C-alpha cells in the first residue's frame, strides 16, 4: 500500500520568490557578530553673547535574533523508504535541500516587512511601524501617494526603493491620474512619485505599498547535514507505532542556519481601511 | 561475573541447509519489481455450419511481499561487550553475519512450501492446496504414488520436482515394492515415479513428499549495515536497567533484505492421517 | 541570553597533581586480563630423629576491577552550542579531554590508598588496614615514627616509599627532634627514618603519612571518541524541555578507560586521634 515510483519536478515560482525576497531587503555590509551600533545624534546650540552652549551625542543600539531552518519533515517521513528504494524520490529530496533553504530566506524577510510575521520580533518595518506613526488609513490615491512621501522624506532621509504585493499591484496599477500616466503605461514598474518600486512576497499583507529606508542584513549561511535523533510529530503508515521517537527513525536532513536583520528608524506603510 | 573469551566455530549443518533451501525453489528470471502477470489462458469454441465463435483470454495476476531479515539479537547483546574486548566475539559476530542471511532465506522458502509458516501469505504451495483440492490423506504406499502423481500431472503440465524432508525420507526409503526396488536402493535419491526427488528442510512438514509445478524467485540481495537505534527487547546483566531504551545501547548490526515468491497454479502434496 | 565568547587556560596545580597520583602507586609489569597470583608460603618443620615433616605451598589470589571514566558532562551541555560557533570553546573541550583523564588517573589510585573512596574496593592500603591491625591513633612524633617502621618492616619486607599529603606534610616539617634534624631541614624531602616520601593528593586523609610496600600496576589506555547517545542528568537553558532523553541531545565525548590494581598484603597507616 502507497508504494508507487514517481518523477518530481520544482516549481517555476519558488525561484520568482527567493529572488524577490533577496532585492527587497537591500542589505549591506554583513557581519558575524551582533557588535555594530549607531551613535551619531548630532547636537547643536546658539546664543548671543557670553554663553556656554553644551553639545553631545551618545547611542548604543544593537539587534541579534537568529532564525533557524527547517530540520525533519512530516511529509518526507513517507517519502524517506521511497528515496532508499527508487532513485527519483531521493533526487527529489536533494532538490528540496536548496528549495526549503530559499523558502526560510524569505521568511525571514516576510517577519521584518510585515507586523502579523514574527521571528526575530523588533526589526525593520514591523519595529518601525508601532513605536512611531507613518502608515495611513485608506484608499490608494494619487494625491495620497505624494503625501505619504514626504512625510517619509522628513524623518532623517527620503526613501530609495518601496516593497509592494502582486495583489497590491494590480489595485496600484489600475489607478491612474487625470494627465499623467503615473502607473507604469509602459514596460517597467510603476512609481507613485519618481523612484522605482521592487517586487516583495507578502502573506499578511493584501492592500497598501510599504517603503523601507535603510536596513543592513547578516547572515552565516545556510547548510544541509544528515540527522540521526531529531524531534517531530508522530506518524504511522503500515505496521508502526509512534508515541515519543526521535531518534529511532529519520524523515529529512537537519538544516542550519544563522541570519540577523538590522533594526531601521522609520519606515513607510500603506494599509486599506474599510467600515 | 560472566566474563570469558572463548572461540566459536560454525555449525556444518547451518551451511547444508542454506544449499538445500535454494535448490528446492528453483526459481527463474529475478525482478526488481513485482509487475509480471500471466496473461495465457486459451480459449477454443467449434460448430457446424453458419455459426459465430467468440474468443478470448485476458488474465493479470502479480505477487509482490518482501520479508526483512533480523535486525538486533537478544543473544548478541551480552556478546556486544566481549566484542569489543576480545578478538574472538568480534570474529563470530562477523560469521553470523552471513549465517542469519542464510536462516532468513531458507524460512522464506519454508513460508511458501508449508501453510503453517507465514510470512509472505499466499505464495507457492501453501496458497495452492487452500485454493485447490490436492492434498491426499493417508499412510504412504507404492500404488498411492503412481495416483498422487496422475492428478498433479493433469493440471496444466507435469511435475519435475519433488521436496522431502528427512524425516519423511526414512519412512519413504521403508517402504518398498514387491518386484521393483523404488525407494533408492542403491546410492542416488529415491524416485517415486521417475523424477529425482531434493532434499528441503521443513519444520511444519512431518510425513509425505511434496512437489511443486513453476515459481519464479526474485530477491534484491543481503546486505550488512551497522546501526545505533534499533528496536530490541529489554535485558540487564550488571549495574543497567532498560524499560524502553533503542538507541542508547547497540546489540547487532541491522539486515536490510527483500525477497518476493510467484504464486503458483497448482501443486502436489502428501500428508499421512490418524484415526 | 547567556552568550559570550571567551579564551580559557588550564590549570597548573592539576598537571602536578597527575605526576604526584603517578610516581605514588609504583606499579611494575602491567598484563591486560587479571591472571597473575601469588603462590608462594615457604613450609618448613624440625625434627630429631626418626621423623617425617610435611611441608606444602599453595595459593591463589587475583585482583581485577576496572574504572571507567567520565562520559557526557553537565557543565560541557550548555558550552556545546559555544563548541559549534566560537573556536575558544571547542579548543578548551579538547584540553578537557586529557584534562578529566588525568584527574581519572589520580582518583583510581586514591581510592586504593584512602579507605573512604571506593570505586574498586578491596586494594592496596584500604584492604590492607581493615584485614591487619597496622594503623596507630594519635599524633605526630620522632619517637613514635621510629615504632610504626619497625611494624611494617616485620611484616615479610620493609618498606621503600612513602605516600603524604600537603595538609599533612606542613606538621610533620613542624616536628623536629632535640639533636637531629629529622624533618627536611633543606631542600630535599623530609624522611621519618631514612628512606624519602613522595607526595600525593588525598582528600580524606588529613594528618600521618601512609606507607605501602608492594603494589603492581595495570592499564589499558585512556581514548577519547564522541558519542551521540549518552545518559545525563536533565538541563534546560532557553526554549527547551528535557525529562528522559540522551540520544537527542549530546554533551561531552564518552571516554572509555579500565584500569585495574593488585591488592598487597600489608601496608604502614598513620592518623591523628582527639579526644
Amino acid at each position: 500500500k502507497d508504494g508507487t515510483l514517481m518523477n518530481e519536478f520544482t516549481t517555476p515560482i519558488l525561484q520568482e520568490v527567493m529572488e524577490n525576497s533577496k532585492i527587497m531587503q537591500l542589505g549591506k555590509y554583513e557581519p558575524m557578530e551582533g557588535t555594530e551600533k549607531k551613535f551619531t545624534f548630532w547636537a547643536d546650540k546658539p546664543g548671543a553673547y557670553w554663553v556656554g552652549e553644551g553639545q553631545k551625542i551618545e547611542t548604543s543600539k544593537a539587534t541579534w535574533v537568529n532564525a533557524t531552518m527547517r530540520a525533519f519533515k512530516l511529509g518526507v517521513i513517507l517519502p524517506v523508504t521511497k528515496e532508499f528504494l527508487n532513485y527519483t524520490y531521493s533526487q527529489f529530496f536533494e532538490e528540496m535541500k536548496p528549495m526549503i533553504a530559499e523558502a526560510f530566506y524569505k521568511k525571514f524577510d516576510e517577519a521584518g516587512i510585515l507586523n502579523q510575521g514574527n521571528n526575530p520580533f523588533g526589526k525593520s518595518i514591523a519595529q518601525s511601524i508601532e513605536k512611531t506613526n507613518k502608515v495611513i488609513k485608506g484608499d490608494f490615491t494619487q494625491d495620497n501617494i505624494i503625501d505619504l512621501e514626504a512625510l517619509l522624506e522628513d524623518d532623517e532621509l527620503e526613501a530609495n526603493a518601496f516593497i509592494s504585493k502582486t495583489q497590491n499591484r494590480s489595485l496600484l496599477r489600475k489607478i491612474v491620474d487625470p494627465e499623467t500616466k503615473e502607473r507604469i503605461y509602459d514596460r517597467n514598474s510603476d512609481s507613485l512619485d519618481g523612484l522605482p518600486v521592487v517586487n516583495l512576497k507578502s502573506s499578511n499583507l493584501k492592500r497598501g505599498e510599504l517603503i523601507t529606508g535603510d536596513f543592513d542584513k547578516l547572515i552565516y549561511g545556510i547548510p544541509q547535514l544528515i540527522e540521526y535523533k531529531i524531534d517531530e510529530t508522530a506518524q504511522l503508515s503500515t505496521v508502526k507505532n509512534e508515541d515519543g521517537t526521535p531518534v529511532n527513525l529519520f524523515e529529512q536532513d537537519m538544516v542550519a542556519l544563522r541570519a540577523t536583520m538590522h533594526v531601521a528608524l522609520h519606515i513607510a506603510d500603506d494599509k486599506a481601511f474599510a467600515k
